[PDB]
């Protein structure tokens, strides 16, 4: 009767229960052995993307790509692979141009023109978000309160982390992810397999982390010989 | 020809009908003969938020607890297993508390700490939301227009129907659903599989409808000896 | 090692490369040789609903429904059939009345008595919408800045595009398609099977473009006797 339904339903959820926790075991073996090969470091990025912050975005984007270019020479891609390719992932819709991206770094800008938000994503990457212009809410998990961060704060989102994220029209800055970084594909391009079926976006984005991974397979050729 | 191709995918689209339509004509039956075992009513439920959202929403949080706990002994989950939990279902980001959960029952604090909205869900389930704090607005089907609740309102979200919900920053209220709560959790946890692939959520969510469901079972236990 | 990972991860990444790749061609493929049967054409119903954008969005839904009854008889649905349907796509929700459909045009209201936005779509399809009331809010891919347009404007999006949309509360357009309508119906149902699992408004939305179908079908036998 119901006693009979009651626990078959718990048997379901205890499945539904063991399933996604080896999942997330999983996912956290995989991270932690993960490589650690690291060109940049998070406070660089930081810092170079708060001294710009009060130009105009655009302006900004060039003076950090040329100063990228100078410290990092073979690690960011050249003017002709630079793509503003759109993003949607976690219900929020933004747009990104990718500058590096190896198995364990990248390096991106990103923003927003129309108002947005969503789930951050959970992954293994220590993600962090220079703001160059615009606002940035965070929702921390376990907590009934946000914060609303302005041009020139830093928002990192830790390793194993799940928040919500707001962006406001025209907020745009400066990423950079450090950890196992294809692990984080799944949540990149789910809502364009589930939701917008935007394919040409999907061939865009595969092919710019491709050229990236070229890229960085190539330097390191040249550094070994 | 164009004939052809016209017949072909009205054919299709029959077939995709009648898909549907069965489903819903299960659903409905499920629902209809499904079990009807209630420990709370929804008056009960509204009448106690509504007295205390005057107060700042986590104090009513508490009070609201307390109340429950002194009048449905063996029926609410204890501190050890409250829990802020992130909702993402229908293209909406909240967050949640469960305090109760059956398999015709649930009792729950709801809210968010960020701009959202999107789809209600339609299952058969009667819910009921009323506004500690911030706006809730519903958009109900077959209407071009919208209405805005406020603190101490409760919008009743009927069986079988659907509406565009949304809320502002900081929207907190309580919610009672009675009705065949299984067929909710395909809406619940589908931007999980489908968009966030927030595994530990999951996790987390079928955690706690797992301890309910015991807690339900142990009491009954308890009761009959 | 790293490596071994680096050029296995490319070589996965080429696979999705061309795959994505491939289903586009297809999509241009089909979208192109599709037959192009023009009942109505973007100009006189952007005029028409230009006209009435002043007015009442809903006095404009009569008048423009009964212009387009006057001078394309047997193209547009009976009062019987009219009926307004949600549409949940590309992370917005929204609502739609169908007025005239077939394999190669549509014509419908459309709107939104909640702030939401999304992603547009990319198929093989001109779309066009005029606002009668509201605000509409376009972000082409490519450029960092958006744009808004206003009651009596039409945005068109093209062939191809791929852009983020998003309208205010209260907002209410007449939308006129043209090109290979069925490419569409992926985009237009994902977040209802992948999302809202709104089982009944597919079933509406099926029924709809059926009728539509029907209606088309059997004023073109009419015509050939
Ligand atoms: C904005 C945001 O949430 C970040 C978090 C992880 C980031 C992704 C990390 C992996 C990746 C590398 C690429 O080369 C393409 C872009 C993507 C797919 C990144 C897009 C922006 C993401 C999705
Ligand atoms: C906020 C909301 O829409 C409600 C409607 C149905 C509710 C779900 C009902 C079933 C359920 C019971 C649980 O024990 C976990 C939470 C969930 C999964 C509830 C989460 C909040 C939901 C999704
Ligand atoms: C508002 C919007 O984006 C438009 C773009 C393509 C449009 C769809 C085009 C195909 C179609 C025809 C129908 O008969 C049902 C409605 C639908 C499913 C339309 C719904 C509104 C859509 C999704």
């Amino acid at each position: 009767g119901r006693s009979v339904d009651t626990m078959a339903l718990w048997l379901g959820l205890r499945a539904v229960l063991v399933v996604a926790g080896l999942a997330v075991l999983l996912q956290l073996i995989r991270g932690w052995l993960s490589s650690k090969s690291y060109v940049f470091n998070r406070e660089e990025i930081a810092r170079l993307a708060k001294e710009h912050s009060g130009l105009d975005y655009e302006v900004a984007f060039s003076k950090i790509i040329v100063e990228l270019r100078k410290k990092h020479p073979g690690h960011i891609l050249q003017d002709e692979d630079l793509q503003w390719v759109f993003v949607n992932a976690g219900g929020w819709m933004g747009s990104m141009c990718l500058l590096h991206a190896s198995l364990t770094e990248y390096v991106l800008l990103f923003g927003t023109a129309v108002d947005t938000g969503g789930h951050s994503g959970r992954y293994w990457a220590e993600i962090s978000d220079t703001i160059l212009s615009g606002t940035f809410r965070q929702w921390k998990e376990g907590t009934t309160k946000s914060e609303i961060f302005y041009p020139g704060d830093t928002i990192v989102h830790e390793v194993g982390e799940a928040t919500s994220v707001q962006w406001s029209s025209g907020t745009w800055m400066v990423e950079y992810g450090r950890g196992f970084i294809p692990s984080t594909l799944a949540f990149a391009l789910a809502d364009t397999i589930f939701s917008t079926q935007d394919f040409l976006t999907l061939f865009y984005t595969v092919k710019v982390y491709s050229k990236a991974l070229l890229l960085e397979a190539s330097t390191h050729l040249s550094q070994l010989g």
